[PDB]
């Protein structure tokens, strides 16, 4: 798999602060912004909801969670996003085996603390709860970030 460069961007981003005095581990939107900036990918800005509005407008949607991991394995940046009535959430999908044969591995920060956070060993199915996890949208960037 080709996602090593995406995984490195995640590791470096974890301790950065996109927002002043707010570590990226406590801010899902900020975390994805730092990941995107290292990879050189223009990313819709704002909070999670605002980010999802932008991804819906300008990024290709993937069919399934299974497909998202394949595209990640092929070195594409893939964002998992879902709007809330109050607050949404965003995560970076990485490659690897699928939890419960459905839900891809991911990296994400969260204001919720450890329960919301993932460093690549929680799936999206362990970050979002049992009702939200089957509602997820997976967006892929037009160009692969990692090469050979």
């Amino acid at each position: 798999s080709l996602d090593q460069c995406i995984v490195n961007a995640c590791k470096n981003s974890w301790d950065k602060s996109y927002l002043a005095g707010t570590p990226n581990k406590d801010n899902c939107s900020g975390f994805v912004q730092s990941v995107a900036a290292e990879l050189g990918v223009p990313m819709p800005r704002g909070n999670a909801n605002a980010m999802v509005d932008g991804l819906e407008q300008s990024w290709t949607k993937l069919a399934s969670g299974a497909e998202a991991a394949q595209k990640a394995a092929q070195g594409f940046l893939v964002i998992a996003g879902l709007k809330g009535r109050t607050y949404g959430h965003v995560a970076v999908v990485i490659s690897g085996p699928l939890y419960r044969q459905k839900y891809p591995m991911c990296w994400c920060g969260s204001i919720a603390g450890a329960v919301g956070q993932s460093q690549g060993l929680k799936s999206v199915g362990q970050v979002w709860n049992r009702t939200d996890r089957d509602r997820l949208n997976y967006y892929v960037y037009s160009l692969a970030s990692c090469s050979l």
